Order: C-alpha cells, then sequence, then structure tokens
C-alpha cells in the first residue's frame, strides 16, 4: 500500500523563528532511483518507517551550522558521499563525467 | 509516515481455489535490512509502491509452476540470487558458512 512521492520540495520555511537565504529544494527519487532506500533514510533500522530528514530530534537544527543536527551541515558536506547532496554529487565527478548539480542556484530554485 | 512491517506472514490460502501443501512462512525484515529494499521490491520504479509479491497481475500463478507468475518458481529458483529465497540462500552458503535456510521445514512453519 506503501506509495513514494516523485517529487518533494524541501524548504527551510519549516522553521518559523528563521528568514530563509536560499530557494526551495526540489527532490526528485526518479533520478535516484539506483540507490538504496535505506542509504540515503539511513535511520529505517530506527523507527521502520520513512521521515523527513529534518524531523525533530534529527537534522531539524537551524541555528548552528558546523553541527550534525544542522541542516546546512547535512546536505552540503563532502565528507560523506552516500547521502551528502553535495557529497554525493562531487564524488560522481571522480568517477566521471556527471550532470549531479553543485551550483547553489542548480538546487534552489523556486 | 511510511511504516514497515517487521514480520510478515506470506500464505497460499490467499488463493481461494487451492489446497496448500506446505505450511505458512514468515518473512523477516530485521534479518534482512542490509539488503536494498528495491532489490527485493524490484517493482517499485513500476508503480511507486511497495506491494506484495503474490499481487495479481505480478506472481500469483499457483495452478503453473515453471511460470515466471508461478509462485514455486518464484520463491525457490536458484536461476536468481538477488530476490528468489532459496536462491540467494543457496548463494549465501558459496561465499562462506551461512545459516540461510534452505530445509522446506526452515521455511515453511506455522
Ligand atoms: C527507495 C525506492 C526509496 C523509498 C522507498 C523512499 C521513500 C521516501 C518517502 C516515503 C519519502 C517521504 C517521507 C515522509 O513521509 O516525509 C521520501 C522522501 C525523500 N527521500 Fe526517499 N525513498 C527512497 C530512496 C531515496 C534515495 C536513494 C534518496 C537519496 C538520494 C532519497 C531521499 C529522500 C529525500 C531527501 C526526501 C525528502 C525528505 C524531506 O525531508 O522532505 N530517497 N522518500
Ligand atoms: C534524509 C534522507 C537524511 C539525510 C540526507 C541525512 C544525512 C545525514 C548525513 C550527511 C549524516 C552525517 C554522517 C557523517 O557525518 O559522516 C547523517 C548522520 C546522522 N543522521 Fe541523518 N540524514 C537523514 C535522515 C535522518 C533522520 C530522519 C534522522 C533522525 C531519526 C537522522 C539522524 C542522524 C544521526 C543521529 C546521525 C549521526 C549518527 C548516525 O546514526 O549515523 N538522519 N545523516
Ligand atoms: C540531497 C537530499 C540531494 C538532492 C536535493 C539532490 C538533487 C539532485 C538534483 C537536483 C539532480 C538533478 C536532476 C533532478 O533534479 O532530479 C540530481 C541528480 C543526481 N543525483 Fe542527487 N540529490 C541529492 C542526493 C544525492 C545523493 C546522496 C546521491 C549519491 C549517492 C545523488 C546522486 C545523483 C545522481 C546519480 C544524479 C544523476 C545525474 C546524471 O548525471 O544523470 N544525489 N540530484
Ligand atoms: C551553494 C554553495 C549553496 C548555497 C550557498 C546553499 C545554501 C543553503 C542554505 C543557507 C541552506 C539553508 C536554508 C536557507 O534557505 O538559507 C541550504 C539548505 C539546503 N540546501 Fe543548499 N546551498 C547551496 C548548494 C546546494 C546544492 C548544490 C544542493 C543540491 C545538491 C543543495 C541542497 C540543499 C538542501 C536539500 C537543503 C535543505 C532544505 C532547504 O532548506 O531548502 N544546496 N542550502
Ligand atoms: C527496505 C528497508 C525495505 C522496505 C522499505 C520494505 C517495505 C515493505 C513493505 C511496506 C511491505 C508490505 C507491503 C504491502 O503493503 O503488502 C514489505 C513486505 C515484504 N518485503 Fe519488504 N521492504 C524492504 C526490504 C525488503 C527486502 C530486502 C526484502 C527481500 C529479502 C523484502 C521482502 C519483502 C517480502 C517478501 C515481503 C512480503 C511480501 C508479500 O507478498 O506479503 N523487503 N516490505
Ligand atoms: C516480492 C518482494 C517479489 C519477489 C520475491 C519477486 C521475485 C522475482 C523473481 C525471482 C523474478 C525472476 C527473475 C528471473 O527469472 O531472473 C521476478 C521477476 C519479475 N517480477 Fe517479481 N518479485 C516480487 C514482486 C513483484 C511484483 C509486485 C510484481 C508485479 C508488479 C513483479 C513482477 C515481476 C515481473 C514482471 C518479472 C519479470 C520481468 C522483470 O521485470 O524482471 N514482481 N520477480
Ligand atoms: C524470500 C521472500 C525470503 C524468505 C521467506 C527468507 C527467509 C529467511 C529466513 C526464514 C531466515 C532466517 C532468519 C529469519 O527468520 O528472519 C533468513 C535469513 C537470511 N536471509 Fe532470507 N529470505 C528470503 C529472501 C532473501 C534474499 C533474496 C536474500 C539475499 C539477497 C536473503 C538473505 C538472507 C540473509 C543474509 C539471512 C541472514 C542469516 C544469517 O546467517 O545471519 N533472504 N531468510
Ligand atoms: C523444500 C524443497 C520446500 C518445499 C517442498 C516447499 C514447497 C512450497 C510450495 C509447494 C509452495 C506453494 C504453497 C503450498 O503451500 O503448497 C511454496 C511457497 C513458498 N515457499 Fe517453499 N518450499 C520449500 C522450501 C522453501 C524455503 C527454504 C523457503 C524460504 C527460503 C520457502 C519459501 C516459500 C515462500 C516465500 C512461498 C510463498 C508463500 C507461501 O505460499 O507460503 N520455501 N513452497
Amino acid at each position: 500500500t506503501f506509495e513514494i512521492p516523485e517529487s518533494v520540495t524541501m524548504s527551510p520555511k519549516q522553521f518559523e523563528g528563521y528568514t530563509p537565504k536560499k530557494g526551495d529544494v526540489t527532490f526528485n527519487h526518479a533520478s535516484h532511483m539506483d540507490i538504496a532506500c535505506q542509504q540515503c533514510h539511513h535511520t529505517v533500522p530506527d523507527t521502520y518507517t520513512i521521515e523527513s530528514c529534518m524531523t525533530e530530534g534529527c537534522h531539524d537544527n537551524i541555528k548552528e551550522r558546523t553541527e550534525i543536527s544542522s541542516v546546512y551541515r547535512t546536505f552540503h558536506t563532502t565528507k560523506d558521499s552516500e547521502k551528502s547532496c553535495v557529497g554525493c554529487h562531487r564524488e560522481l565527478k571522480r568517477q566521471g563525467p556527471s550532470d549531479a548539480p553543485l551550483a547553489c542556484n542548480s538546487c534552489h530554485v523556486q
């Protein structure tokens, strides 16, 4: 019965007491379909559910930036190539010509 | 919001006009958690849902046995080591000592 959402618009406006500096990000599963679900959704064994990365207790820290709980580190770190957006996209380029976006405005759009 | 069922009791009693020869099978995700979800649930790209293997149109053929749609071939074939139950369990033994069940009554229980 479980249905997967193809497109997902990730947003910083989720955090009430904060002012977003960049635009929203649209994530598409289709282009990432070859990667194991649990590779990105790495906490499935912990809760037996698939949930937002920015859930309370996970990567919901918007005030600090260097912390593992930080929204910034999590999606832009190159120290992780499995589940970090830019982290993986950068790693693909070392493996050969890749179009996986690195430019800020190629990810942050609307 | 998506919740995964740890234990799943697969049964042949689903097919009304049929008499099961073996007992039900209990599948546990915990012991299989290291395998990519889409490896077993191989039709996710097709429907963007995770559904029963024995759904109408999939592996629901109980009358024929050699067919890809056959409940028997699907779960006991050794010609596939990715998503066939005995197929993978057998392959593990070639990779080193394994306890993944091959005996009929180690899978069919209640
Ligand atoms: C594998 C085919 C796979 C599944 C299954 C899956 C599910 C899934 C769901 C159900 C959502 C919505 C979760 C919710 O209830 O909020 C969701 C969202 C995102 N996913 Fe996913 N996902 C699968 C695979 C992948 C892969 C390989 C990645 C990483 C490249 C990935 C990532 C994400 C992201 C990011 C989201 C948005 C999360 C958010 O905070 O809004 N998924 N996925
Ligand atoms: C959503 C698909 C999601 C992403 C993306 C994501 C990424 C991520 C990274 C980059 C790390 C850093 C690892 C490192 O520094 O090497 C990481 C680590 C942890 N995460 Fe995560 N994470 C996503 C989702 C979730 C969810 C829903 C939670 C909360 C249940 C969560 C938690 C954590 C924790 C804790 C860590 C560090 C310890 C660990 O278990 O690895 N993540 N995540
Ligand atoms: C992190 C949650 C994340 C986001 C966001 C993201 C976005 C993204 C975009 C915008 C594209 C372009 C196409 C599209 O919009 O669908 C794209 C493409 C690829 N990505 Fe990605 N991506 C995120 C995470 C990850 C992770 C962690 C990996 C690697 C394990 C990954 C990989 C890829 C690949 C492969 C592509 C295909 C591009 C191609 O050249 O065909 N992404 N991603
Ligand atoms: C380019 C170096 C770049 C910048 C700068 C940038 C900024 C940024 C900020 C500050 C946030 C926090 C929220 C805000 O609006 O201020 C944020 C969050 C996310 N980003 Fe980003 N981002 C840049 C580049 C990229 C690239 C190339 C991707 C996609 C691979 C990407 C993805 C994300 C995601 C996902 C988030 C979290 C959800 C959100 O707040 O939109 N960023 N980024
Ligand atoms: C990866 C962490 C993963 C997810 C996600 C997943 C989901 C899932 C669901 C939601 C069900 C119930 C489906 C329904 O609505 O009927 C389910 C059932 C089974 N799964 Fe699964 N599953 C994940 C991973 C794995 C892996 C790696 C395997 C293969 C070893 C696997 C297999 C199965 C089987 C068999 C069932 C029962 C199907 C039936 O016909 O009743 N899952 N899974
Ligand atoms: C449920 C998790 C499930 C299992 C288990 C499963 C196994 C399986 C095998 C062993 C094959 C044979 C491949 C070969 O001969 O090399 C196979 C092939 C197909 N399947 Fe399947 N399958 C499971 C689930 C599903 C579901 C829910 C459907 C129906 C949407 C489905 C369909 C098919 C089809 C069609 C094939 C052959 C062609 C192909 O796309 O690979 N399966 N499956
Ligand atoms: C096919 C849907 C399938 C079933 C059914 C199944 C059952 C099964 C059992 C009964 C065990 C024993 C433990 C338990 O009951 O949870 C077990 C263990 C392992 N399995 Fe399995 N298994 C099915 C499918 C698959 C597939 C397709 C693979 C390989 C890609 C696989 C692998 C394993 C592994 C690994 C174990 C761990 C045993 C160990 O020595 O620790 N199974 N499976
Ligand atoms: C041992 C060689 C063995 C036999 C024999 C056996 C039989 C069998 C039949 C005939 C079915 C159809 C339904 C019925 O009750 O008659 C069936 C279906 C499944 N089996 Fe099986 N099975 C044997 C062994 C194994 C092993 C080792 C596993 C687990 C790795 C296994 C799994 C399954 C699954 C799953 C099904 C489908 C769901 C069901 O009908 O119970 N079998 N098997």
